[PDB]
């Protein structure tokens, strides 16, 4: 097996590697942490970090790696926030002690061949317009799942219906994991944090504040009811100076096949410019 | 938090997931190496060729599951009694609620190959095999997991499966039991009528005269097939494939499989063999 300094951060990029140590550790007591990210790292994905840094005797694995085959054709792939200095320099600073950083070739050295095929939910909300984008995303988690063998992978919420996805996976394919989903980080006006809020300029940034908003303002018109929670929510969406609205929907908690009950989800897709930002927040109907 | 019970030496019984799970890991913590014999149950002399491969890995336990697959007959109490003899510590009998809890959600979509050859009349079974296998694999977390070469195309895609998942097992082709006169061994087998099943050697025949005939070349290899095939009645060649050992195009030399499927009557057989083109 390759080296592996304790107290230090290790960066690995070949899957053997990061497999053979993370054997090891398991096989010593540690528990193995992954988080695992696109990177263009944020205090968002410093508080999933911690979350798994609190786990006693943990030893915490972040894996970077901007995943092709979750992108389309249009320019997306290319155009992904890539910050590799600042990222391995937020690790360093929060004691991690793993990096995982594979290579494409080491990912794909058949190029897509077998996939995961995720269930009709990857065909809604974001998935809708982008019909593969899930079955990537799914299969790039598999691969992250099945090279480090985690105790627990950590998730932030924003991207809810990935995480209710990713829990799909789990569950489907009986895997020996346990998903951990970490409250949204957000700015100090309530600004989700996004690696792509970079590309808001001022004017944006501003009237970005109105998703969360629009979602606070409906956690609270909730005791009123469904109805009243939308039309709060596009109140303050319509009163947003440039917010072009993609969804916004109100579903169960597991998105999945059945009705609202008391407990929920509210989502929002918004385009600022060029700019996707998504957002959600629990709902309580009638209220908790 | 205990763990289900476990009498080493004896044949044990788990139905449901967690058990299996929760077993085969205790007995990983133990030192044991888990091998997996994945089944249908109805056993026959091939799936006991897998099991005697199991187990003479040193330190094994075996498990065999025994799950029919609605996704891709039975005799329970036999199957069970086989296994005993065999000395085989564990069998795993699912429902298929129990498997699917969740009905059908994700699913492993499989590359071309699975379009390809018996993915002609059957182009979604080699998705339901592959996800089937990950959950299997998943549940019981062997070291190894033991498959017959009948099901070449199977097997393929099941290596496929391991590498594009990046899986931590080693799999095992276990050549294929044959009959005396070399028909492949198959639950089908029983089906064909006394002239179907004199008809039905032509697969294996021309399978081995066409491995001897290789020594002359590729097309000499597959016409000495075609030739032993065409000398039986009833036999309707569904495909007679030279392919690599891979099942991507056959190279100008070098190792290979040759495939044939028939049907005969309403049954449809399959058999394959290695080739080697000098
Ligand atoms: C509803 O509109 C569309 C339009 C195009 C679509 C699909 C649906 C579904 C596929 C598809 O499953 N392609 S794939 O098997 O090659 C593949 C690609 C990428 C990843 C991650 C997983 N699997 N495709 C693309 C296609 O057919 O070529
Ligand atoms: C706990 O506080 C938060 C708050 C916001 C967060 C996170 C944590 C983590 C992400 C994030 O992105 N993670 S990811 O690198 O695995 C990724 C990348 C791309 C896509 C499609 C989905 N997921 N984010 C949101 C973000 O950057 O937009
Ligand atoms: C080492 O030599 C051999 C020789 C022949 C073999 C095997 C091994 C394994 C199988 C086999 O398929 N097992 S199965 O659990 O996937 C199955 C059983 C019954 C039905 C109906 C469908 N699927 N067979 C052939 C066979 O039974 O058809």
């Amino acid at each position: 097996i390759p080296a592996f300094h304790p107290g230090e951060l290790n960066v690995y990029s070949a899957p053997g590697d990061v497999a053979d140590v993370s054997r090891a550790l398991r096989l010593t007591g540690r528990r193995v942490m992954l988080v695992p990210t696109m990177g263009a790292l944020h205090e968002g994905h410093l508080a999933l970090v911690r979350a798994a840094k609190r786990v006693p005797g943990s030893v915490v694995v972040v894996s970077i790696f901007v995943n092709p085959m979750q992108f389309g054709a249009g320019g997306d792939l290319d155009a992904y926030p890539r910050t590799p200095d600042d990222d391995l320099a937020q690790l360093r600073a929060e004691g991690v002690e793993i990096a995982f950083t594979p290579t494409t070739a080491a990912m794909y050295p058949d190029g897509l061949r077998t996939t995961v095929q995720p269930g009709p939910l990857a065909a809604e909300l974001e998935g809708g317009p982008r019909p593969t984008h899930f079955a990537g995303v799914l299969t790039v988690v598999l691969k992250l799942l099945q090279i480090v063998r985690p105790d627990r992978v950590f998730f932030g919420e924003k991207d809810y219906q990935q995480l209710v996805l990713i829990r799909q996976l789990v569950a489907d394919f009986n895997l020996d994991v346990a998903v951990v989903g970490v409250p949204t980080v957000r700015e100090a006006d309530g600004l989700a944090m996004s690696s792509r809020n970079r590309y808001l300029d001022p004017a944006q940034r501003a009237a970005a504040v109105a998703l969360s908003a629009a979602l606070t303002a409906a956690a609270h018109a909730a005791t009123a009811g469904a109805q009243a929670a939308l039309d709060a929510a596009r109140a303050v969406l319509d009163a947003a100076p440039g917010v072009a609205v993609d969804y916004l929907e109100l579903r169960d908690i597991g998105l999945g096949p059945m009705p609202l009950n008391g407990s929920g989800r509210l989502l929002v897709a918004a385009r600022l410019g060029t700019t996707r930002l998504l957002d959600n927040i629990a709902i309580e109907i009638g209220t908790f």
